[PDB]
């Protein structure tokens, strides 16, 4: 089998991605935010708290004939936001684009913070990352991609994350009309859970490139591109104006900039990030103080390769039972 869905922006900025999902019987059409980052399946549901939905499409299992209560599973997850959310689960009938599951487990929120809230385009997310950081106690749970994988025809999904532009999620297949070039393949460490690999290093504009290993994450579901603070700092001394503000809380740069692009290193490829794609604007309306795209990974633990440097690439997040990622340009 295989999957096909599109995947939108949810506003002007990139700030997430959003893609239709059916659950249920009939099905119950919401938005999720694909996020390789994390793999939980979590909605806002007939059981959110009321005073914690604004605007959200909820899924209501009681109106699925296909719904099961996964009788005592309970779920409770923290981002790296500050972000939380936490409920029961069901196991109900799962559709992305084509490809169905069955016995996907859906966790209904009871609860989510205001981050979610505020968030009206946004009623849940679709965890890609690795089963093992799966929320679901006292019985872990598989993603959708875990649960599909065997039925799929290749055991595979690909990103390609649009700017300010609709994009794509593929589900068992390579799309080979999606990017140009060939697809440079690396490998992935599941320790932490995550699509971890080792980027050999950036350059900055038209700058010959540094050499230099960059453990980090693809994650669908982070906007930004966090990198070491040495390698922010080389980027971000390249414009005039740009500094880091605590009170912002990372580095912003006159929008009267034209902004560097950034490259970094896939094995000996290379994937170039344009400087448009850096640039996420006034940091409040009006400002003529603009939001980096670029930010340290210093106080997070991680780096992480967010939307900002997925988008500038097709990527494939191969779930062999070695798992690769690939990057190509496109």
């Amino acid at each position: 089998s295989t999957g096909s869905a599109t995947t939108t922006p949810i506003d002007s900025l990139d700030d997430a991605y959003i893609t239709p999902v059916q659950i249920g019987t009939p099905a119950q059409t919401l938005n999720l935010d694909f996020d390789t980052g994390s793999s939980d399946l979590w909605v806002f549901s007939s059981e959110t708290t009321a005073s914690e939905v604004d605007g959200q499409t909820i899924y209501t299992p009681s109106k699925s004939t296909t719904a099961k209560l996964l009788s005592g599973a309970t779920w409770s997850i923290s981002y790296g936001d500050g972000s939380s959310s936490s409920g029961d689960v069901y196991t109900d009938t799962v559709s992305v684009g084509g490809l169905t599951v069955t016995g996907q487990a859906v966790e209904s929120a009871k609860k989510v913070s205001s981050s979610f809230t505020e968030d009206s385009t946004i009623d849940g997310l679709l965890g890609l990352a690795f089963s093992t950081l799966n929320t679901v106690s006292p019985t872990q749970q598989k993603t959708f991609f875990d649960n599909a994988k065997a039925s799929l025809d290749s055991p595979v999904f690909t990103a390609d994350l649009g700017y300010h532009a609709p994009g794509t999620y593929n589900f068992g297949f390579i799309d080979t009309t999606a990017y140009t070039g060939s697809i440079t393949y690396t490998a992935v460490s599941t320790k932490q859970g995550f699509w971890e690999w080792t980027s050999t290093g950036y350059a900055v504009g038209s700058g010959t490139f540094k050499s230099t290993s960059i453990d980090g994450i693809a994650d669908t579901g982070t906007t930004l591109l966090y990198l070491p603070a040495t390698v922010v700092s080389a980027y971000w001394a390249q414009v005039s104006g740009a500094k880091s503000s605590s009170s912002v809380g990372g580095y912003v740069f006159p929008c009267s900039a034209t902004l560097p692009s950034f490259t970094f290193g896939v094995g000996s490829a290379r994937i170039v990030i344009p400087g448009d794609y850096i640039d996420f604007g006034p940091i409040s309306t009006g400002s003529s103080s603009c939001f980096g795209g670029i930010q340290s990974s210093a106080g997070i633990g991680i780096n992480i390769f967010g939307d900002v440097a997925l988008k500038a690439a097709f990527v494939v997040f191969n779930g062999a039972t070695t798992p690769t990622l690939g990057f190509a340009s496109k």
